[PDB]
């Protein structure tokens, strides 16, 4: 078994990731007994479509079951356009810059004909999390800021149903220089247009890479651009748990975070198994230092692997499978082999639970399990900078959870007060006894005591006090009636 | 194809190569030149007469642009600035059609910013009868105001 | 499109006169993909300038 693999020259960790799941399928005791998964050593510049369709060409000369690549968006619509004349079934790892937000490649492939490459990653759905989140908020006006490398393309459908919602906005963009950037803002902004600035920077939204999140927030702080009367947003797909520690370190005024979530299991030791296959912990246990340090393309390349080790194992179980192909391209001679179109058939309607969960494609080949997950800072008394999660947010329900619910109130609900009472016309009255003790009382007091019961749902037992004093203490400084029962914490 | 195309051109042997064609293969013929250092006259095109954003496709930045762009560099950005400025604008929507590559207005958002005014920007569905009367039935008689 | 299609040609006319007035005249050169015979070429690079 071949496996065609391409990778940029700088992304080496795919490749190292990708031979790491060779290897823990070829030590598989089960899966594919008879085969061994092997590949031909290639790197490539993913900005070079023609090169890219060149090397994977020369994969399918020497034969190849499916073409996995981590490639710029041209050269990946260059081996989608390959494969559509190949029939080879192709799945794409889509990596960006640094991690700028993964809006589509956008490019506009030929609707005549079915189409051969597999987009493991979800639809673009951040913008409805972006639309949800102002709808929460109600932000009548805020400022988003996006990085260099982004494609505005994505929240262009949160723009638009912000344009429905009647709202206002502001966008900047941030360069690759920050400081020069900001610099040149500072110096050519004029003292009311910079005043118009720092009011406008009270409400915004980050679109931006984790790396230049956490610059641009650091050179605002440097810059004192605002101070904490200032709430702000963040999302992105790519946010680890160090990074959002990390922004709510650098962060000023109060901070949310997007990020994805996957529908792994949600008991730890159970996350690095998968039927009877093991996974290398270094790549599934959360607490291992390089798992904490691994790039999200590295969990989408060994799902891939996985995923088409499992289609060629449904294959066998079905009894489709046949001969490794051969094939040549831009010769006149070029035909597609339709087993490749039976192996793509035999990938988009297959499926594993990989480390990205529960994976499959809808009808156009996307990923439909997408899900992301909401952060706050909690600051207070208590904590200095604070953390939680304000909710989940998915296209079928929204948000769930909310971002508005302040924080963590001592809700009294289910506590037992015991009260100590004294009786006075109309103020408080007993009405029965059973046993040597009051029972029920009545009274303006019962009514103000029930008035707060009936919304913060504490019980109350009510004794009578042992003098009826509201008296002056005793001349050693003990206390009686009412108040010594307090002062001495008998009652509540 | 057009990749395939252009290498029968060069079999067939040319001078310099012209295209009349999108981005999405533009940039693959780019890649081809870059390959083999034949000249790539590249006039772009857009989708049923949508304004004109450059390419910005992630083209190599190792290797020397045999592509000589015949369409000018886009310049909309400060036009627009100019005219916004001179009317002297503080709130305005931008309304794109279904095709626009609305990245080109990156540098525009970019100098509004700097004079702090109010933005909104919204795609026009083709469907402009059911989008606009959807508002009745979802819109407040405040957000329909504000609209 | 038609007008910068236009100026296309009559600009690849007027380089191709000056390349005849410069003497720098040449065949046409060719050349093919995926396959060994795709090699760098100098006279590209000339062409182009």
């Amino acid at each position: 078994i071949h496996i065609g693999a391409i990778f940029d020259e700088s992304a080496k960790k795919d490749d190292e990731v990708f031979r790491t799941a060779v290897g823990d399928l070829n030590q598989n005791e089960e899966i594919l007994q008879t085969e061994k998964i092997t590949f031909s050593v290639t790197f490539v510049d993913g900005n070079n479509p023609f090169q890219a369709v060149q090397e994977a060409c020369e994969l399918m000369n020497q034969g190849i079951l499916a073409l996995v690549s981590s490639i710029g968006c041209t050269s990946a619509g260059s081996l989608q356009s390959l494969a559509d004349a190949m029939h080879i079934p192709h799945l794409f790892i889509q990596r960006s810059t640094a991690g700028t937000p993964r809006s589509g490649c956008g490019l506009t492939r030929s609707n005549r004909n079915d189409d051969y490459t597999l987009s493991v990653r979800p639809p673009v759905y951040l913008h409805d999390v972006i639309l949800r989140v102002v709808t929460e908020y109600a932000w009548q006006k805020f400022i988003i800021f996006y990085d260099s490398e982004y494609d505005i393309r994505g929240i262009q459908e949160f723009l638009d149903k912000v344009s429905q919602q009647g709202m206002d906005v502001a966008l900047q963009k941030v360069e690759n220089n920050i400081n020069k950037m900001i610099t040149t803002l500072f110096d050519t902004m004029r003292i009311e247009e910079l005043n118009r600035y720092r009011d406008t920077l009270r409400r915004a939204i980050l679109v931006m890479n984790p790396a230049t999140a956490k610059s641009f927030i650091t050179e605002v702080v440097e810059t004192n651009l605002v101070a904490f009367d200032c709430h702000w947003i963040i999302i992105n797909e790519e946010i680890n748990d160090v990074d959002v520690q990390e922004l709510v370190r650098r962060s000023i005024g109060r901070l949310t975070i997007i990020r994805q979530t996957f529908p792994v299991p949600q008991n730890i030791s159970q996350r690095c198994f998968r039927g009877n296959h093991r996974i290398s912990s270094t790549l599934c246990d959360p607490k291992d230092p390089f798992a904490q340090n691994m790039e999200i393309s590295n969990l989408y390349i060994y799902d891939t692997v996985l995923l088409l080790a499992n289609a060629f194992h449904k294959k066998l179980e079905d009894r489709k499978w046949h001969s490794m192909a051969s094939l040549s391209c831009i010769r006149k001679n070029s035909k597609p082999w339709q087993g490749g179109r039976s192996m793509l058939e035999t990938i988009k309607k297959g499926g594993v639970s990989g480390l990205t969960g529960e994976l499959e494609f809808g009808e156009n080949g996307g990923n439909p399990n997408v899900h992301f997950e909401i952060l706050g800072t909690n600051y207070g008394e208590e904590l200095g900078r604070g953390v939680r999660k304000l909710g989940c947010w998915n296209p079928v329900t929204g948000l769930n959870g909310s971002l508005t619910d302040k924080k963590l109130e001592n809700n009294m609900r289910g506590v037992v007060l015991r009260v100590v009472t004294v009786l006075e016309e109309p103020f408080v009255m007993v009405s029965e006894n059973v046993l040597g003790k009051p029972k029920k009382y009545q009274g303006f007091s019962i009514d103000v005591l029930d008035a707060l019961s009936n919304y913060l749902g504490f019980n109350y037992e009510i004794y009578v006090a042992p003098d009826h004093k509201y008296g002056s203490p005793q001349e050693d400084g003990t206390w009686n009636g009412l108040v010594g029962e307090l002062v001495f914490k008998r009652a509540d």
